[PDB]
Order: structure tokens, then sequence, then C-alpha cells
């Protein structure tokens, strides 16, 4: 058996596609079987494809494929097969695209968290080209904070996208919002995504430690305490020789609840200076008043 020729998409639909094909070299045993298989971008080279009639015999000439994946691009071609064996594939038929469909697949892992101050951030995994199933495809990304009722749309028109900011200035701090994504093309809408809950932005401590206390325990060591007065995670206290400026102050950090410290390595008989500023991860926050502090000699 031998090649067919004349392979066309004739009309095409979402998931179907009709083709004509002409007859070729059939050697000379008659042709028993047609057959059809379709290319993608997806495609690990030609993939056999569902046909309606359910099978081909030599005496039918078109068919209707069915099972196609919307908004793709599909290559077709036809086999011939004899009582003597299996024949050489048709050249390929021009490349067409499926038409749209709506979305079925939401994107994955949708999580966030992290950002610049009054940000909320929110990220997902992208949906891939072949499961858009349409041009103009994009993300609705749903949020509200934890315990409210109406909800905040915004729409990411890039199907490429995999993150989305919102910035407002009444944002409180390191807090909790309901966050669901969901995808949309020129078809319409699909579906959203599980809710999950994301963290808004932390900003730096808005006060200052309070009553800071620092006495000298040696010539080289310095105690220093304070009070608590948003999240906190430890406390940053400096400390610089009066001669010296304050711009190369020894820092050292506290981690914990703790309220205290000691700066050693000092020299005997110098007049210290010490502050303490509360920090989390976003920054060290205001500077409490300032002890001044001589060591023994």
């Amino acid at each position: 058996p031998g090649p067919p020729e004349d392979v066309t998409i004739d009309e095409i639909t979402d998931t179907t596609a009709q083709l004509s094909w002409r007859p070729g070299a059939d050697n000379h045993s008659p042709i028993t079987m047609y057959v059809v298989q379709a290319r993608t971008p997806f495609s690990v080279g030609w993939q056999a494809v569902s046909t309606v009639p359910e099978v081909i015999d030599g005496k039918t000439f078109t068919a209707t494929v069915v099972g196609l994946n919307p908004w793709v691009e599909y290559e077709f071609r036809v086999v011939a097969a004899n009582l003597i064996g299996i024949g050489e594939p048709s050249r390929p038929s021009e490349n067409r695209r499926t038409e749209e469909a709506l979305p079925e697949v939401t994107p994955a892992n949708v999580s966030g968290g992290g950002g610049s101050k009054s940000e909320l951030v929110i990220t997902w995994e992208t949906v891939p080209e072949e499961l858009q199933n349409g041009g103009g495809f994009g993300y609705v990304v749903a949020f509200r904070p934890f315990g409210t009722i109406s909800w905040m749309q915004a729409a990411v028109a890039s199907p490429d996208a995999s993150r989305y900011v919102f910035r407002n200035e009444s944002l409180p701090p390191f807090s909790p919002y309901e966050v669901k994504v969901g995808v949309a093309n020129n078809k319409g809408a699909g579906s959203f995504s599980p809710v999950t809950v994301v963290y808004s932005a932390e900003e730096e401590p808005t006060r200052a430690p309070i009553t800071v206390l620092a006495r000298s325990l040696s010539a080289t060591d310095i105690e220093i305490s304070w009070a608590p007065p948003g999240r906190i995670q430890g406390y940053e206290v400096r400390c610089w020789r009066h001669d010296e400026k304050e711009e190369n102050a020894r820092k050292i950090r506290t981690v914990g609840n703790q309220t205290s410290a000691k700066v050693t390595n000092l020299q005997g008989n110098a007049l210290y200076h010490l502050a303490v500023k509360a920090y989390n991860t976003a920054g060290t926050g205001p500077s409490s008043a300032m002890v001044n502090v001589t060591t023994k000699k």
C-alpha cells in the first residue's frame, strides 16, 4: 500500500473536525482501512484519534475526527492499510486551530504573602496553553478580609501571569485574607480554585521601647534592659563610644521575648551611648530614648 493524498480540513468545531482525502498508490491488493493521526504542539510525534465512522473502510473518504482539544493547532494525516501491510502515511494537512470553548481547569497552588508596605501578594501556578481553551485567556483574583462578606475581583489579563499585588493605604498590617483565583477566556468564565488564606504584608514596629535601663558590669561589659510598649520578633540595641560617630555603632539583636541584653568587649573607663529599637521582618521600629553609661575602671 502507498500514501494517500489531498488531506484537507473541510470544517472544524471546538471538539471535532471534518476531513477529506483522496486515495493514492495501493500497490496491488485493495485498500481495506484508513486511519487518522493528529499532531499538536503538545504531542510527541503523531497520535491516533477517534473518528466517526468509528472505523473507516476503504470505500469511505470523509470522516469526522472527535474528541479534539479546544483552541489548539492540529495537524492531521491519513494512513492506508492493505491486506499485505500498513501503507505509508500521507503528507500532513495544513495546520488549523480548533474553535473556542470555556476553560475548565483552575490554577494550582494558590498561595502568597510578603511584599512592601500596604500590599497583599497573591500567587498561583500558570495554566498551560493547551488547557486555556480559548484566546483572551486571563485570571480572576477574588479576595476579602477574613470574616467579611463582599469580595473584590481583580482581572489579570495576562495568561502567562502567576502573581497579583493589591496596594491600598487602608490595609491593615499582616492581616488574613480569603483568596481564590479563577480563569476566563473569550467564551466566558471558568470556575474558581479552592479558597485559601493569604496574609498581607508586614510593617516595621510603630512604637519604641520604653524605660530603658543601663548599668556597667565591668570595664568591658554593660547591661541594658527595657519594656515592651503588631508583631515584634525582638530588639536591636546599638552602642557607640562618645568619640566615635553613631553611624558605626556596635549592634546586637534580641531574639525572643527577653527584654534585656549585655554589651561586651568594651573599653575601660569609657562613656558609651546606647538605645534599643524593636524589629520585625520588615525592619527596625523607632529608637527608644538614649542612655549613657561609663564603664568601671
